[PDB]
């Protein structure tokens, strides 16, 4: 019953179908099929892999549960630095930022506005569509290679929609509910609770046992293209849409603003919706939308001159 030949073909069918369902469930936050449909196919795949372990692949959904236990993390260089952001705290700071931008560019400019997610910055590298390296930001030029841990974060694709080679960046965070649940479990086990979601996500990704990480319910929001590869985006808003197109999870609250006044309205809007979000945010990030204009503004030693983070008090 069921030969290696038949199982080999069936395994790929299952991985493709299950991965599509996972993409819808974890990346789109909108499943198409009921859980039992996914569970049935998943069990079939588990049976095939148990019978023929050689059919297990890096992109099989069964690998999300982890298993490897590292002795420590290897250094993860960032040839393209992961910059920090300059901060603003008042309406004055924001309009001041706009003034400097207009002074340098010589004309009004559009701004892509995004929410600043309270989590840990991460870099994801793909070669021919295959996930090959996951890394923390560290000090900006050198972080930690946490590839194995990130393989367990359900929203991180193991194989992209297109076999392209790129490096993208974003935030890995822990949703409020999972943060609450985790602290309750720690209280039950006599452990020190995490002070906030940020520390919980950072501590989770520092865990050497991938099995533990797999149960931490971490999620992601990607917003930066570091190595474009064949990507076509020419603006940040376009980049966000393209990141979504190739398979990554992006934050849906993004908005392209045609004026600094629209920018401030965005800030006021989400400062109010803040408590309603399933994840914590420490602010709003405002970026000159056009890459050509970002290039003109350049970077300071620490951050780009074309973006600013409005921090909530
Ligand atoms: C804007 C940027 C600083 C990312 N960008 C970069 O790090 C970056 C780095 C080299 C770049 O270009 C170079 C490429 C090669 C060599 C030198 C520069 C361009 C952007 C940033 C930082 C933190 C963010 C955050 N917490 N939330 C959101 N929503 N957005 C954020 N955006
Ligand atoms: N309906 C779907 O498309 C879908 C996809 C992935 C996981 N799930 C559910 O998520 C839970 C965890 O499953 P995984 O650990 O395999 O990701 C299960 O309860 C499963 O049914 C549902």
């Amino acid at each position: 019953p069921l030969t290696l030949t038949a199982a080999t073909t069936r395994a790929q069918e299952l991985r493709k179908q299950l991965n599509q369902y996972s993409h819808e469930y974890y990346v789109k936050d909108q499943p198409s099929v009921e859980d039992y449909v996914y569970d049935r196919l998943y069990k079939e795949l588990v049976d095939i892999e148990t019978e023929f372990p050689d059919l297990i692949t890096p992109d099989s959904p069964t690998q999300r549960v982890g298993g490897k236990v590292l002795s420590g993390f290897e250094k993860a260089p960032h040839d393209i630095p992961m910059y920090s952001l300059n901060d603003g705290f008042s309406k004055e700071d924001i309009f001041a930022f706009d003034e400097r931008v207009r002074k340098a560019i010589g004309k009004p400019v559009a701004y892509c506005c995004e929410l600043k997610i309270d989590g840990l910055a991460i870099s994801l590298r793909y070669e021919n569509g295959v996930f090959v390296r996951g890394a923390t930001r560290g000090d900006g030029t050198v972080g930690e290679n946490i590839t194995e841990n990130l393989r367990t974060v359900r929203s991180v694709p193991m194989r992209l929609t297109e076999p392209i080679s790129v490096e993208v960046r974003g935030e890995c965070y822990m949703p409020k509910q999972s943060f609450v649940a985790l602290n309750e479990e720690r209280e039950e086990n006599g452990q020190d609770i995490f002070a906030n979601p940020r520390n919980a996500a950072a501590g989770s990704l520092r865990q050497l046992d991938t099995k533990i990480v797999a149960k931490r319910n971490l999620n992601t929001f990607l917003y930066t293209v570091a190595d474009f590869g064949p990507m076509k985006a020419k603006t940040q808003f376009e980049a966000l849409e393209e990141l979504s197109a190739i398979g990554f999870r992006t934050n849906p609250e993004r908005q392209l603003c045609q004026s600094i006044d629209e920018v401030w309205a965005y800030i006021e809007e989400y400062h109010e919706k803040r408590s309603t979000l399933p994840y914590e945010i420490d602010g709003i990030v405002i970026k000159v939308n056009e890459f050509a204009l970002q290039d003109e503004l350049g970077f300071t030693v620490k951050a780009p001159r074309w973006a600013i983070a409005y921090k909530f008090p």
